[PDB]
């Protein structure tokens, strides 16, 4: 940036920038940095193939670019390209080595050839060409190198390690430990773990060899070996150190030539094997599981089956599992899951086929009911069946009927009392079935009588499911449940406040904010409903205090003290209270595994804050205090507006980032978004929760061009712009942007002295605002004001708290919000160098895929906004408005556009300057 | 080819004397053709199977039967008529204009839409093209159904 | 036919079966022999694989397959199935054939090991593992291989 970089300056600062991006664990800005002002030469468009799943497109491209022997930086790319795709039999097998049968003189570039070499060798089990090789590398003189030292040991033990010889491979093993002690390892607290971890692996990788070695009997080596697959446990999920660990136990089992060790040995090809076909690396899970049969064992069968499942392949794997099917119609092959499994795995691999019909599904989806009915996974399975098959009819010209549903229902309500894992994101697909074919049974009733006798009984699948289910599986779709209530059935009225009854009895404490804002309106209907579930409660056994008034007491002082508007000190000893902490961290759900808890331990309410504070806008909010059961200051918003638009936008986030956390494409990226408790309490008034440690962009820009000593105006800066005609906007807008410099990247700096704090704080930033920059825009924010843009000075996330407007409202006022959100010159050079094109677009693309994917059970989410705010035309024109930016279809001319041709829209429409020109001094653009 | 370019355009009435091979390389030609748009199932013991597959024609076609350059064909077939579902359609508008203002003509051209996306006829939603073509044999091949139909078409032959 | 099909004589009936289609120029026979009456071994249902698209991943199958030293044809089935997807460079880096640098002596089998080895090397021009090949084919006493002579003499030639 000092520089000016129009110059041609950026030939020599590339290529070692290209350096630091390529080890420092990030790619997507790597894969930024060369598609941008780097495109002259053609082999800069090859290297960005091997980091883009199409690896293996540039590796033989690479390959022969290897056989021009001109240059030799140019084979060690090759070399450490084939090193980080794991290509170890590939390396070995390298001509650049084998000249004849050995390897060339003392080494000047030649030592990282090396390096490589015996380390894929010490990773191929091969004791011939493990021996021959350190063979030629004692043929030395003075090996300088401290890497390949290392691995010379390594290979030198395992040599020892063929030949039966246990103290001379822990000597060995124990010059591996000294040099790794002294020479690769750095300091810890400055560092990652991220770095660290290419050698933990090796270190991993020493330990196992020493403590398969020292084993004189099959007696301890069966003991060995499952204490490494307990050792295989705390290893984590990541694809390279569990394939460096497992490729070193398949060195270990095939040099020492004991029959137990080769039982190992098949063992650790399979996992191999089914390890790299769930990393989508089916390139090696092959020639791993091809091991397997000439150990010729009973599972390959299947594990072939899914490997030409994942290769595309569909119907030889359809004919190979379903031969395996009917193999089973043979002797025991243990009736519990090893049938059941195969045959599920053949009914969820048919409907993904889409190679049959549904009664031939279901007709063996009963045979897997009959085999085993202890276990839900089929049950899951055939629930996204049928809350899949009612989707795929509906696309068609396909009406409301009930069997589809009830199925579904009779299904997924078996289905949630066994492991009640998968509850999060089907349960919200049940009980909109529960109040669709309801409300249609109330419609036009009068033939569809069918959905009246289907309503008859899914209701009575819900009486007969809640009395042995576990509670607090109903608390996901608390405010589904809060909504609807207004049902207009009068049977399954009944059974909604049975569900708060129910869920008020055990865990009353976290539900009670939502119950006593349930006694609170305008319209009188919720606090009648509100009686009827509060009279009964104390009629119920377990009334351990009078917390029901003291809940009221809380609850009707703070919808009072969002009345009194000053433009004071009330009630205190509420607290303490057995009531718990309107924040976030009260309120979620622990994530269900396989006896827990459901909560978080209780901090309640201990005493509330004194002091208050008002903030300094037009419609004037107020926040309080609550000091909690651990002392801490957790802060509370009242705002009178309705806040329950903003539960519904903060449930899409809740139901968002957990997918987010699901998503291999962003798991590896670690996405996220920021989240609070809001809650209502009546109408045009809420609660809302306080994010520690946050400041406002305001905040940021006020106190950085007042230290560059920026002259400029809030009241005449205006004005100026209010006076300009329809062509004065453009000049007007690139004047104000030649006035202030663009300076957040270097607040960046002043949070974060610590740069690796701040290069993670920097790829933090950048995708955490790159999720939310188009989850509200599909959501229509807008607003989004410097004021709303909250950063939090710890890690660096962003969050946006206004969010009054949803839908895209903010088009719908004079001066129209007509930006997608809100993308900034001073927010665009804090992305980095690249700007736009980096991880913002990476994790923009995913974040879109994502939903795509996810259609409908995001629509099924956001349904709720037709029946909190019931009847409106606009609503309904709000919600296929969203439909069509969830699915992708751009708003002129529209039809479906890619996802990454809808980022290029949104982004290039975003930063253009004609559109930031317009739009008004409220959301100022030029800051 | 024509063992489903007649069964999408509902072919039918594909008794023996309309089975016409040819001596010099063996080609197989549809003559009779006059109903067309599943009209063969609008009669009574209606022809129920989607082309006449029948024991003398299937180890014909070899010692896998059904099972070999006949699915594999078909399966191609079938996929070029998905991917070319606008021309094809486009060619058989004609029939609304040859025969002008029918409503079974509608329902017709949209059951022939229908089957050449490859919706399956009972339970309608899109089905694969080698699930359709396994549909279509093995509803073809099956005895409870070559039972059923007239002794015109006679299906033990 | 003339036989009854249903008792156990398509055992003996099928191996040289796939050898009257896989040479024919018929394939979608051969792939409708092969998935079915014949789904006892998973090697069967590999090489299904090698005529279907897919060839690349019944390759990389047969690599491994082709690195047991058990059978001599499981080794010339990995050539063919290389020399019919013109893989020649990786034919000509075989190490079935560079033992160290040379090759083993007269050729029960090997011979047809060696017309692909020769046909390939013609086909990757390399004048060093060329002429290093027929330095190792001119060692040998009597070729009596009617198809080895041919990419010899092609070899010499270039
Ligand atoms: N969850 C939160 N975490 C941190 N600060 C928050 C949070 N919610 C609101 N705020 C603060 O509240 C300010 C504005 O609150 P807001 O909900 O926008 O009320 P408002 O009157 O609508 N403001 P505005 O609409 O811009 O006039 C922000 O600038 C933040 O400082
Ligand atoms: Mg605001
Ligand atoms: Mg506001
Ligand atoms: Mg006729
Ligand atoms: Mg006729």
């Amino acid at each position: 940036r000092q520089n000016p970089h129009d110059k041609n300056q950026n030939g020599q600062l590339l290529k070692n920038l290209q350096i630091t991006y390529e080890e420092i664990g990030d790619i997507d800005s790597l894969d930024g940095v060369l598609r941008t002002f780097a495109t002259g030469n053609l082999v800069s468009k090859i290297e960005e193939l091997q980091y883009s799943e199409n690896w293996k497109l540039a590796q033989d491209c690479f390959n022969v670019l290897g056989k021009f022997s001109d240059d030799p930086k140019t084979t060690t790319r090759m070399l450490k390209s084939m090193y980080d795709h794991q290509l170890y039999s590939q390396i070995i097998s390298n001509s650049s080595f084998h000249s004849s049968d050995g390897k060339i003189s003392l080494s000047p570039d030649v030592k990282e050839w090396y390096s490589i070499g015996l380390e894929a060798a010490n990773l191929e089990g091969n004791v011939q060409t493990l021996k021959n090789w350190v063979e030629q590398i004692e043929s030395l003189r003075n090996i300088d190198d401290r890497e390949v030292l290392l691995q010379y040991n390594i290979a030198k033990a395992l040599i020892a390690i063929s030949n039966e010889d246990p103290l001379r491979t822990q000597k060995y093993i124990h010059n591996s430990f000294r040099l790794i002690g002294t020479n690769f390892i750095t300091s810890s607290k400055e560092t990652t773990l991220l770095k660290k971890q290419n050698l933990l692996m090796k270190l991993h990788s020493l330990y196992d060899l020493s403590f398969l070695s020292s084993a004189k009997d099959k007696f301890e080596y069966k003991s060995n070996t499952t204490i490494l697959d307990y050792r295989m446990e705390r290893i984590g999920a990541d694809f390279v150190p569990n394939h460096y660990i497992l490729s070193m136990r398949k060195s270990f089992d095939q040099l020492k030539m004991n029959e137990q060790a080769d039982a190992d040995l098949g063992k650790t090809f399979f996992t191999l094997a089914q390890l790299a076909r769930n990393n989508a690396r089916l390139d090696i899970a092959s020639e791993s599981l091809m091991h397997c049969l000439e150990r010729r064992l009973p599972q390959a069968e299947l594990e072939f089956a899914e490997i030409l499942w994942k290769q595309g392949e569909n119907d030889r794997a359809l004919k190979i599992v379903q031969e395996i099917h009917e193999k089973y119609q043979e002797n025991s092959s243990v009736n519990a899951r090893d049938r059941a499994a195969v045959l599920l795995k053949f009914t969820e691999w048919l409907d993904l086929s889409n190679n049959s019909a549904s009664e031939q599904i279901i007709k063996q989806y009963q045979d897997i009911f009959q085999i085993d009915s202890k276990w839900d996974k089929p049950y899951y399975s055939i629930g996204l069946y049928y809350s899949r098959l009612l989707e795929r009819k509906k696309a068609e010209g396909y009406i409301t009927n009930g069997r589809f549903e009830y199925r579904a229902i009779s299904y997924f309500l078996l289905a949630f009392e066994k492991n009640t894992a998968k509850v999060r994101e089907n349960l919200p697909k049940v009980i909109t079935f529960w109040l669709d074919i309801a409300a249609a049974s109330i419609s036009e009733a009068p033939r569809k009588e069918m959905l009246s006798k289907a309503t008859e009984d899914i209701c009575s699948h819900v009486e007969e499911a809640l009395q042995h289910c576990p509670t607090y599986i109903w608390y996901f779709v608390l405010t589904q449940l809060l909504s609807r209530l207004l049902h207009s059935h009068q049977s399954s009225a009944q059974i909604i406040m049975h569900i708060l009854l129910s869920l008020a009895v055990e865990y009353p404490s976290h539900i009670l904010w939502y119950i006593t804002a349930l006694v609170n309106s305008n319209s009188s209907k919720r606090v009648l409903r509100g009686k009827h579930i509060l009279e009964k409660y104390r009629q119920h056994s377990q009334n351990p205090h009078d917390l029901v008034s003291s809940a009221l007491d809380l609850t009707k002082a703070l919808t009072r003290v969002c009345l009194q508007d000053v433009k004071f000190k009330f009630d205190m000893n509420v607290a303490p209270s057995a009531m718990v902490v309107p924040v976030r961290k009260n309120l979620d759900i622990i994530s269900p595994l396989e006896g827990y808890q459901p909560f978080r331990p209780v901090v309640s309410i201990i005493r509330f804050g004194s002091s208050y504070k008002v903030f300094s806008s037009l419609k004037k909010p107020k926040q309080l205090n609550i000091i909690g059961s651990d002392g801490n200051i957790y802060g509370i918003m009242c705002k009178k507006e309705d806040v329950r638009q903003d539960n519904q936008y903060m449930q899409f986030a809740t139901t968002m980032d957990f997918l987010l956390s699901k998503d291999i494409a962003s798991r590896k990226r670690s996405l996220g978004i920021n989240i609070y408790s809001v809650l209502s309490l009546r109408e045009d008034c809420g609660i809302l929760e306080m994010v520690p440690n946050v400041v406002t962009l305001r905040s940021i820009l006020s106190t950085k061009y007042e230290s560059l000593k920026i002259k400029y105006s809030l009241k005449s800066l205006h004005d100026r712009w209010q006076h300009t005609a329809v062509d004065g906007k453009l000049e007007f807008y690139m004047e104000q942007v030649d006035k202030f410099p663009p300076i957040l990247y270097q607040w960046f700096l002043e949070n974060f002295p610590d740069p690796i704090n701040w290069f993670n704080a920097r790829n933090t930033y950048a995708r955490s605002y790159a999720v939310m920059a188009m989850v509200g825009h599909i959501l229509g924010l807008g607003d989004r004001h410097c004021e709303n843009i909250l950063l939090d000075i710890q890690t660096g996330k962003v969050l946006h708290v206004d969010l009054d407007c949803l839908f895209e409202k903010g088009k719908r006022l004079p001066v129209p919000e007509i930006v997608p959100f809100r993308l900034t010159p001073n927010l665009l050079d804090a992305l980095g160098i690249i700007g736009t094109e980096g991880t913002f677009k990476k994790s923009s693309e995913v974040t879109l895929a994502l939903m795509r994917k996810n259609e409908v059970a995001l629509m099924n989410v956001i349904e709720t906004i037709m029946y909190d705010r019931n009847m409106d035309h606009s609503i309904q024109k709000a919600l296929k408005v969203l439909r069509n930016k969830i699915r992708g279809i751009d708003p002129q001319d529209g039809l479906v556009l890619s996802v990454a041709g809808q980022t290029e829209t949104l982004i290039q429409e975003a930063t253009s300057e004609d559109n930031l020109s317009k739009m008004y001094i409220g959301w100022l653009p030029f800051w």
